[PDB]
RNA sequence: GGUA
C-alpha cells in the first residue's frame, strides 16, 4: 500500500467515471470511492454500486455504518470484488449520518469502533484503514485524539487518514470543510509520535507543492475539492511524487475519456454521468469556458466531439 | 440506498 499520495472519497463526485478520469492524470495516485453505506452493500444491487474497472486499481472502498457484523460482511464483499483497501468512514457529519450513528459520531464511542474495525479486520485480508477527523464540537484534545488512534491501532489499523480538523455536528456539510480550524500540525506530531503507524493528512491542501511540504512531514496526503475543481492538479503528480517518467495532456486525457464515454453508452450509462464530470478538464486553459459550455449544453457524444475539436 |  503505496500512501503518498491520494483522492479523497466524495460522495456524488468520486464514482467509477470521474475515478476513471483522474486515473489517466496520474497512474500512481490511490483512488477512494464515494463513502458508501453497509446496508447499500448488503441489501442493494452491488454491481451497480461496487463494480469498478482494473485501471483503477490502486482503490479503496469506503464504508459506513455503526455495526460490527454488518460493516464486517459488506468488507468481506468488498474485498470480493478486488478492491485493496477497505476504509471505515469516521469522519461524516452529515444529518444522516448522526440519524444513522456512523461517520464521526463514532468517534464518541471508541469501544464500538474498536469491535468494529477488529470484527472487519477479521473478515478480510486487505489493509483495513480508518479516515477520521480530529475530533467533535471543537472539543479535542491532543491526547484524545493520541487515544483514538491507540484504540484504533490496537484493533489493527496501521494506516491513519486524518481529515485535520473537528467536525461540529450542528453545521451543515459544506461549513464542515471551511469553519473549523485546521491543525496539520497534530497530524505532523502523530507521526512524530508513533513513527511505526501510518499518516496520510488532509484538509485545504490546493496544489502538489503545498502536498509536497506535507510529504516531508507525514506519509500520505489526500486531495479532495482540488482535484475535482481541476483535475491537472495531479499533472507533475506521476513525476515528482512516483518517480515516474510519465506526464498527462489535457487533450490526450480528453479523448481518453470519449472512448471510454462510447464503452458505456454501449451499456446504457448515461453520458451526463461521465460527461458532468469532465466540465473540469480544462480549468484556467485557452477556451476552457467554452469546453464546460459545449459539454453542459449539449449533454451527448455528439458534444463532445464538437469540444474535442475546439481544443485539438 | 449516499456529506451543497
Ligand atoms: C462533495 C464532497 C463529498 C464528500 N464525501 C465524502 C465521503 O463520502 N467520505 C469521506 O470520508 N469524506 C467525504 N468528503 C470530505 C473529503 O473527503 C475531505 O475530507 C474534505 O473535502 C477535505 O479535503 P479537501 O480540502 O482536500 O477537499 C466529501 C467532501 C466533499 C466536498
Amino acid at each position: 500500500l503505496d500512501p503518498r499520495l491520494s483522492v479523497a472519497p466524495m460522495v456524488d463526485r468520486t464514482d467509477r467515471h470521474f475515478r476513471f478520469l483522474v486515473r489517466q492524470v496520474s497512474l500512481g495516485v490511490r483512488l477512494y470511492t464515494e463513502m458508501t453505506v453497509d446496508q447499500a452493500v448488503l441489501r442493494g444491487n452491488r454491481e451497480r454500486l461496487l463494480a469498478f474497472r482494473p485501471e483503477e486499481h490502486p482503490i479503496a472502498l469506503q464504508l459506513a455504518g455503526s455495526d460490527p457484523k454488518s460493516l464486517a460482511e459488506a468488507a468481506r464483499i468488498g474485498e470480493a470484488f478486488g478492491y485493496d483497501e477497505i476504509n471505515l468512514n469516521l469522519g461524516c457529519p452529515s444529518e444522516k449520518a448522526q440519524e444513522g450513528g456512523y461517520g464521526a459520531c463514532l468517534l464518541l464511542d471508541l469501544a464500538r469502533v474498536r469491535e468494529i474495525l477488529k470484527a472487519m479486520g477479521e473478515a478480510v485480508r486487505v489493509p483495513v484503514t480508518v479516515k477520521m477527523r480530529l475530533g467533535l464540537e471543537g472539543k479535542e484534545t491532543y491526547r484524545g485524539l493520541a487515544q483514538s488512534v491507540e484504540a484504533m491501532a490496537e484493533a489493527g489499523v496501521k494506516v491513519f487518514v486524518v481529515h485535520a480538523r473537528s467536525a461540529l455536528l450542528a453545521l451543515s456539510t459544506k461549513a464542515n470543510r471551511e469553519i473549523p480550524p485546521l491543525r496539520h500540525d497534530w497530524v505532523h506530531r502523530l507521526k512524530g509520535d508513533f513513527p511505526q503507524l501510518t499518516f496520510v493528512t488532509n484538509g485545504g491542501i490546493r496544489s502538489l507543492e503545498e502536498a509536497l511540504f506535507h510529504l516531508k512531514r507525514v506519509d500520505g496526503v489526500m486531495l479532495g475539492r482540488a482535484v475535482y475543481e481541476d483535475p491537472f492538479v495531479l499533472e507533475e503528480a506521476d513525476r515528482r511524487v512516483f518517480g515516474l517518467p510519465r506526464r498527462p495532456s489535457r487533450l490526450e486525457v480528453a479523448r481518453r475519456m470519449r472512448a471510454y464515454l462510447e464503452e458505456e453508452v454501449l451499456k446504457g450509462t448515461p453520458p451526463w454521468a461521465v460527461l458532468r464530470h469532465m466540465l473540469n478538464l480544462f480549468r484556467g486553459r485557452p477556451k476552457g469556458r467554452l469546453w464546460r459550455r459545449l459539454l453542459s449544453e449539449g449533454r451527448s457524444l455528439q458534444a463532445l466531439d464538437r469540444a474535442l475539436r475546439l481544443m485539438e
